[PDB]
């Protein structure tokens, strides 16, 4: 409620923001979506949160959705086609989007009101759902891919809530086999990837059975998001074809016309991201 | 501003008006001490041992230390300090009260000798009782640990006497406002040798963009040749992450390139997040903030 903090925990640590103002807070058919305007005496403005966790501030929404956006793109030699699963509040349909190349996305989440939440209260976020060059649909993402034809996407995006949830399929090795079939020879697949604070047990193990479903090489590019668990999070980066560093940017987005109205990403911060801590550095070998 | 009553229902919250809005949280399953020194409000408490912060130490309401990711810091000012430097035999700490980054800094086979001086000493003494694996090297023989302000002693130090000074300060609204101007880091150049180094506790920048750019212009105008600030993990901090300027006295010099890489000394094993790779990445900065570095 208006001057009350929203708390965020799952051991023994809680982020919090505070609440100006509650805009929505309901059951939809899958989760417990909220949406708050923060305190305006601080800078994080509208956040939106599922079951219990932050899943986009105005802040710092940027960070998150340029990385997978063009972490992914910048990899690949000419991405007309996209599919992002999950991502239903649009931030990284609007990076991809930024694109030349893309000639279609299909953007795949199973919760139709974060589509419509974030319409209502996340303009700059969502702006990207309209486009005619996105395909919007409503749905599970592991069914979604279980009906798509092989060689479909050049880049898939796996912008999930965390394993717990709705999306815990979407961690598995089953539901990776199928992202590997649905990319084209030189596709691309990234996710939301965790954190290399609490979660560097479940990385070690995905980066893993990744490599040995059959992507030739996965690195996980770390990032800073002050309103996730510990500050950070991370993708893993991976490539269908051999031979594919995606750890230097292959199209550099300096060479692209939108590059100077990114918040976050460039070329520098791409290569900088796949750097990750000693205790972590494992994960990149 | 803060004290005890940051330590409610069974939580210490990182409420500060230096960063409003928001307040991590951890929890407290014992306070160990809770009092006012001569300068700050000092707490340590133990945090939830389900949890895997340890040991949190607090000045002024602010989180110093916790015994899980004070490596990060630590590592980040001593090694990327004395690696840019080419041979670092004399080292001031101002601040560090802790230890940690004069742990750090002993590490390297080149110091001769660390002095260390903050203006706390009950900082020091609750380190040693509370934070062993932090305050390991206070007693060392390499160092000279003292109890004074370093705004003082900077300006009692004569030219040309170190080739490192780390300024590992609390923020700049109690104790150690001072160490956040343009007089005290005239001294510093002063202190330093031609090929001198410092750096310093740079602030975060999500919350002190505009106190960054400050000083980086005023550290520049003392007559410093370069300042970049680098960026790093610490989840416990503001935002989960901080930064420290590091300064050239000398042209010439680019810091953000290892002139003495760790990978060449034998300590290098023993870290847990500073290497090279590290080193080289905390100076690319989000787009917002690259204006920083240039
Ligand atoms: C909000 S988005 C995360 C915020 C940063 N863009 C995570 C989305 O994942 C969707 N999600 C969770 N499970 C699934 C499955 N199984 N399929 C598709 N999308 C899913 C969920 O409905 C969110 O809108
Ligand atoms: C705890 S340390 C930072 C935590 C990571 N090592 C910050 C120290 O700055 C000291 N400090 C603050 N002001 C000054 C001045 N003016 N001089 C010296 N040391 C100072 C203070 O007592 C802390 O122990």
């Amino acid at each position: 409620i208006s001057g009350g903090w929203f708390r965020e925990e799952n051991p023994g640590q809680a982020m919090s923001l505070r609440v100006e103002k509650v805009l929505y807070d309901a059951p939809t058919k899958f989760q417990h979506l909220t949406i708050f305007e923060s305190d305006p005496k601080g800078p994080w403005g509208t956040v939106m949160a599922l079951d219990g966790c932050i899943q986009v501030t105005d802040y710092d929404e940027f960070v998150y959705h340029e990385v997978l956006g063009h972490t992914s793109l910048c990899s690949h030699p000419k991405p007309e086609r996209v599919l992002i699963i999950g991502g239903g509040d649009g931030g990284v349909l609007r990076e991809v989007l930024r694109h030349g190349t893309v000639e279609h996305c299909d953007l795949v989440d199973i919760d139709g009101e974060v589509m419509e939440q974030s319409k209502q209260h996340f303009p700059q976020i969502s702006r990207s759902l309209a486009d005619p060059r996105a395909t919007v649909r409503v749905g599970d993402g592991l069914a979604f891919v279980r009906q798509t034809p092989d060689n479909t996407y050049d880049v898939v995006i796996i912008d999930t809530t965390d394993p717990a949830g709705p999306a815990s399929k979407l961690f598995g090795e089953a539901f990776y086999k199928d992202v590997l079939r649905i990319l084209k020879p030189d596709g691309i697949c990234c996710n939301q990837g965790e954190s290399i604070w609490l979660d560097l047990e479940l990385i070690e193990k995905m980066s893993r059975f990744i490599r040995e479903t059959g992507f030739a090489s996965v690195q996980y590019a770390l990032m800073h998001v002050p309103t996730y668990p510990c500050g950070s999070i991370g993708t893993l980066v991976c490539s269908k074809k051999a031979g594919v560093d995606v750890t230097k940017p292959l199209r550099p987005v300096e060479d692209m016309p939108f590059a100077k109205d990114l918040k976050y990403y460039d070329s520098e911060m791409h290569k900088a991201s796949f750097a990750l801590p000693r205790f972590a550095r494992h994960i990149n070998n």
